[PDB]
């Protein structure tokens, strides 16, 4: 079904910087270094660019759901709202936002209210549940609990997967080139962070409520789960074992749904989600790296104007650009790389083998110096790659080779090219 090999020339994992941190020079004169970057993505959505489209919720057609206060907007529900009016809007959404036909680059859409899988909708989401209960007990004032339940339970989950999945279908239809999916699919649910027993697997049905979103992963052309690090992590030992469950979970759902190369572009965040703590190198590791030692397409790293608004916020990013980030995401994109040419014939991801399955795709100190060019142009990247690192490569990695070559070291075109 998808035919992309890396997303960038050269770039087997690609890196999209989604931060306002042009508001960081603009307002507050601090010039925080993007050129490590393979793409550079106002999330103010200040230029309409080629490799990167978001659709926000209040942006494409006419999205139901309830305010915090419990006020329906354009129906609340999908199933007490209109899909029609929706497709027509969102057509006409589509040709302004994406004036490109031949537009290939992420089509982001960002769809947090309600979840498509009714045993999904718990806590603050429990009002999706409460309303659809209701909208049936006033059309059928005289009905018992567990017969509005279950009329409720699929007229929601049927009118959840009509909206979502003609969404991305039509998305497709007008835009075929763009890698359209949703923000934070699938979702592994794996924040049992306090258990003794912490292994990061998904929970019990929720695999299998993930294997009944097979049309939504037939529908897409990415993934895009989200590996943001609860506060909570900070400071323990849990947080590979929660990203790497969540990051297998995207290419788990993607090969069942007959798609096996899916381009998989996990969120992440710098900092702890919610707080202004940032990721130590650790837990960039972690998580970046974790994804693409999974082969993993790329990363979104998404920054919350939280992060950039003030001056002081904004000067601690250019500090842990030089410092700490941009180094690491240079590390990480040509091992990645290097990799890549070295293992996989330049035709493939390197992935880990299941023998070593904590290997990361980095460069050796030993082998390469990364630096910062005086006055500050970009970084640079000085030495090579030993035949040690490449002995190491070796054994710690596989090839997953891009469509149209042939495993297992992606040396030849496979069969029916
Ligand atoms: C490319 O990117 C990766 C960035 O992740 C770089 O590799 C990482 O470098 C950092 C800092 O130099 C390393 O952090 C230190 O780790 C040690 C523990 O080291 C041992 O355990 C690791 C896994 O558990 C293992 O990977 C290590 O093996 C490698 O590292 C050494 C060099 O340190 C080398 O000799 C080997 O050949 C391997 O390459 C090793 O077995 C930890 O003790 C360190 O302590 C620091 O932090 C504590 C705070 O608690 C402080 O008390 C210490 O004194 C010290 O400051 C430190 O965290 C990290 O292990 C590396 N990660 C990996 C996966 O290699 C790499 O350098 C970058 N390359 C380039 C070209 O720049
Ligand atoms: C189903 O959708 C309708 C809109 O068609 C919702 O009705 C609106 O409700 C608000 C607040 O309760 C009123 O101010 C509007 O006048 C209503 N609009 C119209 C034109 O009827 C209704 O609340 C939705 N039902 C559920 C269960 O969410």
């Amino acid at each position: 079904r998808s035919f992309r090999g890396p997303l960038l020339p050269n770039r087997p994992f690609t890196t999209v910087w989604n931060a306002n941190t042009q508001w960081c020079l603009e307002r507050h004169g601090v010039d925080v270094d993007v050129s490590v970057f393979d793409v550079v993505a106002n999330p103010g959505q200040t230029f309409r660019g080629p490799d990167m489209t978001i659709f926000y919720s209040s942006q494409l057609g006419t999205y139901p759901y309830y305010t915090p206060t419990g006020e329906p907007v354009f129906g609340g529900l999908p199933q007490n709202a209109s899909l029609i009016a929706h497709l027509a809007r969102t057509f006409q959404d589509i040709l302004a936002a994406i004036p490109a036909p031949d537009f290939s680059g992420l089509a982001v859409i960002d769809w947090e209210a309600w979840r498509p899988r009714w045993a999904f909708n718990w806590d603050t989401k429990d009002i999706y549940r409460q309303r659809s209960r209701a909208l049936v007990q006033a059309q059928h004032p005289d009905w018992p609990a567990p017969q509005v339940e279950a009329v409720a339970q699929d007229q929601f989950q049927g009118a959840a997967r009509a909206w979502m999945a003609g969404t991305l279908q039509l998305g497709r239809a007008l835009r075929p080139r763009g890698l359209w999916g949703f923000y934070g699919f699938p979702d592994c649910y794996n924040y049992d962070f306090l258990s003794p027993n912490y292994t990061g697997q998904c929970p019990s049905g929720i695999r299998a409520q993930n294997d009944q979103l097979g049309w939504l992963w037939g529908q897409s052309r990415a993934l895009y789960p989200s590996i943001y690090m609860p506060a909570v992590l900070e400071g323990t030992g849990k947080s590979q074992m929660y990203v790497q469950h969540r990051v297998a979970e995207a290419f788990r759902v993607a090969v069942a749904a007959g798609d096996p190369n899916l381009p998989v572009l996990p969120y992440v965040q710098i900092f702890y989600d919610t707080t202004n703590h940032f990721l130590p190198l650790d837990e960039l590791e972690h998580s970046l790296g974790e994804s693409a030692a999974q082969g993993a397409a790329g990363v979104v790293l998404w920054v919350s104007w939280e992060n950039t608004r003030t001056k002081e916020s904004c000067q601690a990013i250019k500090e842990y650009m030089d410092t700490t980030l941009g180094p690491f995401i240079l590390n990480v994109t040509s091992g990645a790389l290097l990799c890549s040419q070295a293992l996989c014939s330049g035709h493939g991801r390197c992935v880990r083998r299941t023998s070593h399955p904590k290997a990361l795709l980095l460069l050796n100190p030993a082998s390469f110096s990364i630096q910062l060019t005086p006055g500050g142009g970009p970084l640079s990247l000085r030495g090579a790659l030993s035949l040690e690192d490449q002995a190491q490569m070796a054994v710690e990695f596989k090839c997953r080779c891009y469509p149209g070559w042939q495993a297992p070291w992606c040396e030849r075109k496979s069969m029916w090219t």
